[PDB]
């Protein structure tokens, strides 16, 4: 099973300036709970965006997709395409594609589940922002209730599965 997991502003922003333009502890916790013990596949820019104590993501098999033959990514497995990332020598019951926008676009046709956090933060998109994938009619979903973070932002989780 191949799943995508991301958090986006309502406006569709997932990344800015090489990082994340909000802080949402409940989403970090959701992400860590869903992915612990499993494989996480990411693009090289997402690998470079990870803060020090999270590079590699502890307790997960980290797979980094790059065209740079020769890239060294201590704590991760480097592969040269998304198809390679999804063709492991050692299978995993759960593989999560964890970003960014470039890799989500390649992975969406291959995935059967998306776990989406929606963040009610007003972020007019800016020209270099990374943006969320768009789900078409081949996906159907369920939405949790709007919740308020301990840090103040409204947020909610959505779970989509391929029809
Ligand atoms: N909100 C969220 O859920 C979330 C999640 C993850 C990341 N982010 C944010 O999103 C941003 C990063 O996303 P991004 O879209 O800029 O980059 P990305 O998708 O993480 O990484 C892009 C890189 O992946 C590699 N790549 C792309 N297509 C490839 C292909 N067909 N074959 C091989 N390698 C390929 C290339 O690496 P090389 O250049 O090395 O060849 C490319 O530069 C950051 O701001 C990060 O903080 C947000
Ligand atoms: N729902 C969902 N889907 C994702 N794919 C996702 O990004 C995973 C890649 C970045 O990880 C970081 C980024 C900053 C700090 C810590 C971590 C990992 C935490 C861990 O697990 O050790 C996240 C996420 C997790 C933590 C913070 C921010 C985000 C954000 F990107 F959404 F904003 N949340």
């Amino acid at each position: 099973s191949v799943g995508l997991i991301w958090a986006q502003s309502t406006s569709g922003v997932i990344g800015r300036d090489g990082g994340i333009p909000w802080r949402l502890p409940e989403d970090l916790a959701h992400f860590k709970r869903l992915t612990m013990g499993h494989t996480v596949v990411m693009g090289r820019r997402t690998w470079d965006s990870l803060p020090a104590a999270h590079r590699p993501l502890p307790g997960r098999r980290n797979v980094v997709v790059t065209r740079q033959t020769g890239l060294v990514a201590h704590g991760a497995q480097v592969v040269g395409s998304l198809e390679q990332a999804l063709s492991p020598a050692e299978p995993d019951a759960a593989t999560w594609v964890i970003g960014g926008a470039q890799i989500y676009a390649l992975a969406l046709p291959l995935a059967n589940r998306c776990e989406v956090t929606e963040v009610d933060v007003d972020l007019p998109p800016e020209d270099e922002d990374a943006l969320a994938p768009v789900l078409d009619q081949t996906w159907a979903g369920t939405s949790g209730e709007w919740l308020v973070s301990r840090s103040g932002l409204r947020y909610r989780m959505h779970s989509y599965r391929r029809l």
